[PDB]
């Protein structure tokens, strides 16, 4: 089962889920064993504190049943890691708002703009009318590409001149979305790396200006991060969460990275729903995150 | 690849998968719509019981999600139909036995003998040695076709005179396969005229097999023809008569009634090992439920 997800997770599977099978084969449960396991979890980008949590519950659970063969750790690990992901299994529901405003935050070059396009096309396939706000206002090439993408797919894109105030663009977009009975408004934002404090105050300004038109907006604050960037994904999540308060995460580029295990760190450290995972190039490969599917593909033996 | 798979399903896609799109376009979610959808599933050979389950789950999930637009039923239906096939998505693994014995059951004229040849060539291509047993012993023309095929393809075929005891032929083939360290033995009657006979003959075959290897047959594989509820009915008969462990469904291409795969999956819960979607050896595809669903529900809008 799950042949496509298993292929996407091939490099992750070398260290997590099925990768544990060779690590445990014919070993006994002792400190040597748990030390090897901790090393492997850290190599897989699971994170220092998440790994310590797993080893602790795993060691206590082994002791209680007086488990002796390391092979018996497998089911316990699958349960422990499964519960980490279950806590952030919650599909995004955009129904019933006029418009449902998604604020897309995150650094440039990690699939934020790709994710906007795929979400837009999915929502329109669902029968919703979508509009985009080109809030990354100082990147003239990014804004023009977004506008060209909108013209190609008959989706309105609200934009202003290079250097325009992003909070102004997004205000004008909410106003236009409301006038045009738009169901989902997806607002891009700047993702420059220099000067982190400036970007964060810019996002807080956007949120305050939105609330001049709708106090429930933004209805979703969605971070996009790229699994191939390993722990940098965690550090980005922390920065954006502390600044504007995330309500959802999209984790892209799971296919072809050995660092997919960063999902556990993201899930455990923040408890924010992971709404979507990106497991390939298709629109349909931005998949709603389903924890038990992910675990099954990972641990399938 | 995936593009050939989509093309091979175009006729079934008229009414299932992407065939649902025109049905939902601009409609409200009400009983008229669910009635039309139920009728469309039944026409596609999904089956009364399986259709009732799909419609019930879809209706409940639409309510809970508070859906407004019929277009949004598409993703829920893709998930419901995908879950039916996920539950029978276990691949056949023929490795590690001397020989791995596949007992091929099914009626005559549904691609059973074609499937035997394609599997034999696929296994050979993977580096495994293969033997066939001509267990359809009262049909002289069929035995000779199988012998001719084995001659043409340099694969040994164990056979006896017309009217030989099937279980004895298969007994002799397992003996020979074991002596020659053959990796895979594929054993071929499929007469439904007196079904009480055919079924008792299968139980005799299995009993005799177990004299030489208590694990044999390692797989009991039914073959049925997707272009034929006859295929649903043959699976019921063989399922109750013998313990099926796998199912091959042939001729999915060029037929517009692709729902039998869903009815078979849901009613019996037996793994679907292979689907035949064309004339080439490789068009007998190891079944991947996720690939199949994606091809069936592929949409470009
Ligand atoms: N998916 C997606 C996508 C593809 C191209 C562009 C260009 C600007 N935004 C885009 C989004
Ligand atoms: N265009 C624009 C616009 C309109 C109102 C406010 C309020 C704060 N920024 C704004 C920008
Ligand atoms: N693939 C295949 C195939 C087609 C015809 C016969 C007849 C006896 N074995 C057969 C195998
Ligand atoms: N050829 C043949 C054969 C040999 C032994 C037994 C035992 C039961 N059936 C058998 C058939
Ligand atoms: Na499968």
């Amino acid at each position: 089962g799950f042949a496509r997800l298993k292929r996407s997770l091939l490099k992750t599977k070398e260290n997590l889920g099925s990768g544990f099978i060779s690590l445990f084969r014919g070993k006994k449960i002792d400190d040597d064993l748990f030390e090897e396991l901790e090393e492997q979890l850290l190599i897989a980008d699971v994170g220092v504190e998440t790994t310590r949590k797993i080893i602790t519950n795993l060691t206590e659970g082994a002791s209680r049943k007086q488990l002796r063969d390391a092979e018996a750790l497998y089911g316990l690990l699958k349960e422990e890691m499964g519960e980490i992901l279950a806590k952030v299994d919650e599909p995004l529901n955009v129904e019933g708002k006029a418009p449902f405003v998604i604020l897309m935050v995150g650094v440039n070059g990690v699939g934020k703009t790709t994710t906007i396009g795929k979400l837009a096309r999915q929502f329109e396939q669902q029968g919703k009318s979508v509009m985009l706000a080109a809030g990354d206002t100082f990147r003239a090439a990014a804004v023009e590409q977004l506008q060209v993408w909108g013209q190609r797919n008959n989706i309105p894109v609200i934009a202003q001149h290079t250097g325009a105030d992003s909070a102004s663009v997004i205000f004008d977009a909410i106003q236009a979305a409301k006038a045009r009975n738009i169901d989902v408004l997806i607002a891009d934002t700047a993702g420059r790396l220099q000067n982190k404090s400036h970007l964060m105050e810019e996002l807080k300004k956007i949120v305050r200006v939105m609330k001049k038109l709708d106090v429930e907006a933004p209805h979703e604050v969605m971070l996009t991060i790229d699994a191939s960037t390993g722990q940098n994904a965690v550090s980005q999540a922390k920065l954006f969460h502390e600044a504007v308060g995330l309500t959802g995460i999209t984790l892209t580029k799971l296919d072809g990275t050995a660092k997919g295990g960063v999902i556990f760190s993201v899930a455990d450290q923040f408890g924010i729903p992971i709404r979507y995972i990106g497991v390939g190039e298709r629109i349909e490969d931005l998949r709603p995150f389903k924890a038990d599917d992910f675990i099954e593909a990972l641990f399938a033996r």
